[PDB]
């Protein structure tokens, strides 16, 4: 879809819900994928079993997060994690979009989050929302935890109100600072949409990655909808500042090239709009 000008993006926007287009634009962001060329067989494989938070969300085979194998006595294929590379504005595989670990993948994390040189994470989500589990805690409750190899240490945290900041260093036990910004205002009675310190939250994220070699782990629960909402709010961001345009549709249809149904629901793909057009608006 077209590159709309920040001045134009507005009216644009105040269109589709007047309109009421939203609908079939995303009906099309849905059906867009259609499934071409595209593979999901490591997701099946009956080793990686357990490591799938949700049956239904899986890590596309050719866009998915390699993890080094180890031959383990048990014979079993340890390549696997539940998460794919997502390109950003200017930027091939500038993110990785993950699940949230489980307690038996919290170690498969760890050893991503080192073999693949990352430096900072981004947690969208609390591990208990409404009474429901999403979120296994995976990082040390307070001081050190070993996840197998990887010795984790909490060597301080920011808890500002909308959002904390979690400063660890990782290492590897078999012979690096990583910077997690959690967000926790996740709304018990409703459903999210409050601008100011979500764009606060990106902005504050987009500065701390900004001159990260590596890529940035984005993770919610099933680490598409809000994962997703956030890769497009990041990279719309950051195309804005550069080139004053915003192309939300086209983007987006790009990324679920890579993972499936990043930016879960309407309401996410709204809300993208909507917020976009606020954070202009200074
Ligand atoms: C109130 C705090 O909300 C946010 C904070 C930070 C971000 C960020 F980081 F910028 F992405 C985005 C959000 C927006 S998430 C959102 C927006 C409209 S509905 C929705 C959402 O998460 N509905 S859900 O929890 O029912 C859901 C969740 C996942 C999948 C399906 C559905």
């Amino acid at each position: 879809g077209p590159a709309i000008p920040i001045k134009h993006f507005p009216k644009h926007v105040a269109d589709l819900h007047a309109s009421s287009g939203f609908t079939e634009e995303f009906e099309e962001v849905q059906s867009c994928t259609v499934d071409l060329g595209i593979t999901a067989d490591s997701s099946n494989h009956p080793d990686n079993k357990h490591k799938n938070r949700y049956i239904n969300i899986v890590a596309y085979d050719h866009s998915r997060v390699k993890l080094a194998q180890l031959a383990e006595k048990d014979g079993k294929l340890t390549d696997y994690i539940n998460a794919n590379y997502v390109d950003g504005y200017n930027r091939p595989k500038a993110y990785i979009a993950a699940q949230g670990p489980l307690k038996s993948t919290a170690e498969d994390f760890w050893r991503m989050i080192w073999e693949h040189n990352v430096e900072v994470i981004v947690m969208i989500t609390n591990l208990v929302e409404k009474g429901r589990r999403k979120c296994d805690q995976y990082w040390p409750a307070d001081g050190s935890e070993e996840y197998g190899n990887f010795l984790v240490t909490q060597k301080s945290v920011q808890v500002l109100a909308y959002y904390t900041v979690r400063n660890f260093t990782l290492r590897n036990t078999k012979i690096r600072v990583v910077t997690q910004y959690h967000y926790t205002q996740w709304p018990d009675m409703g459903v999210p949409e409050y601008s100011l310190p979500v764009l606060t939250f990106v902005r504050k994220a987009a500065y701390a990655k900004r001159h990260a070699v590596g890529p940035v782990v984005v993770h919610c629960s099933a680490g598409v909808g809000r994962t997703g909402t956030y890769i497009v709010l990041d990279s719309m961001l950051q195309q804005i500042q550069h080139e004053g345009t915003v192309n939300i549709f086209g983007f987006l249809k790009h990324i679920r090239s890579q993972r499936n149904y990043l930016v879960q629901t309407e309401e996410q793909y709204v809300f993208i709009h909507d917020t976009l057009v606020e954070a202009i608006l200074s």
